[PDB]
């Protein structure tokens, strides 16, 4: 479904994803540094929505909305292209790294809000 639904896999999964980020093509240092930021802050969100018994699908959806726009304001800053590419290929190996199984509709709605939050 989406890596948002269950607290802990969120956590695991974004700790995942930023491991593999760092790894990856178009982002300098300092880049990743805001992005870890971004990171922990979508998950920090995620976390308190669910301990406060305040959760819902509807909730989750906006919060991977402004975790898009975020990532964009970095994307745009090597090219767009580069980072989010990178960024599609560290979900996909944080999904198989947590989940075992790729997420690719996940995926591809993460690179066309990171892409078109970008060209605003
Ligand atoms: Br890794
Ligand atoms: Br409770």
């Amino acid at each position: 479904t989406t890596p948002w639904t269950n607290p802990g896999l969120a956590e695991n999964f974004m700790n995942s994803f930023m491991q593999g980020l760092s790894s990856m093509p178009g982002f300098t240092a300092s880049q990743l540094d805001d992005m870890s930021t971004i990171a922990q802050s979508m998950v920090q969100s995620i976390q308190s929505l669910a301990a406060q018994g305040r959760t819902s699908p509807n909730k989750l959806q906006a919060l991977n909305m402004r975790f898009a726009s975020s990532m964009a304001e970095i994307a745009a800053s090597g090219s767009l292209s580069t980072k989010t590419s990178s960024i599609a290929s560290a979900m996909s190996n944080a999904f198989l790294q947590t989940t075992g199984v790729v997420n690719q509709p996940f995926i591809n709605e993460i690179t066309q809000l990171v892409s078109m939050f970008a060209q605003a």
